[PDB]
């Protein structure tokens, strides 16, 4: 769907077999998604934003469904302020910014 | 243009008569240029973003070029580490999400 910016572009996600909203991030490298228990393996990692580093863990080979369109890869899992859906799996369901 | 994501959509952009380079965020409610002495009235302000809060100085009305395209608006200027549009300027170029 083409998606204008009045609002903020939230979508719905579905992950680790239950269902989450999401901001579709384009100045996001990565995807992080708030503290929730997910099946797999992790790894800590540092991530950093405008007011400075969280620590997350890192999930690989994730499946997540965004707005229906399949990704799989990885997703960080910590204290962010919002879900968001960073160029990692952006580019895999074919999302582009036009004006 | 259409801007693929596999790699950070920069572009450049004309404010206070200056070129510089800034990201294009669609999860950014507003518009954040890194410190420079621009002229004119300011009032105190604090955003935050993944990490915490930053104080800014928020300056209205500012007119800025986004990629050869002319806008009008807020501009919080403070120590961000890159300068980033944000949705209060990009529904001013008509820039759309896509997938
Ligand atoms: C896996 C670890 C290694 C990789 C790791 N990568 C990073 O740290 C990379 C550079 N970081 C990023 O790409 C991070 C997001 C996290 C991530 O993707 O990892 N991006 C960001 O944090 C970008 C800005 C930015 C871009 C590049 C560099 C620096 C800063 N901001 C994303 C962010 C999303 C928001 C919904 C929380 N937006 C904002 O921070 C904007 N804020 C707003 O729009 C507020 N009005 C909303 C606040 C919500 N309200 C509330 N809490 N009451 C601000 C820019 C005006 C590293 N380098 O350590």
């Amino acid at each position: 769907p083409q998606i204008t910016l009045w609002k903020r572009p939230l979508v719905t996600i579905k992950i680790g077999g239950q269902l989450k909203e999401a901001l579709l991030d384009t100045g996001a490298d990565d995807t992080v998604i708030e503290e929730m228990s997910l099946p797999g393996r992790w790894k800590p990692k540092m991530i950093g934003g405008i007011g400075g580093f969280i620590k997350v863990r890192q999930y690989d080979q994730i499946i997540i469904e965004i707005a229906g369109h399949k990704a799989i890869g990885t997703v960080l899992v910590g204290p962010t302020p919002v879900n968001i859906i960073g160029r990692n799996l952006m580019t895999q369901i074919g999302a582009t910014l036009n004006f």
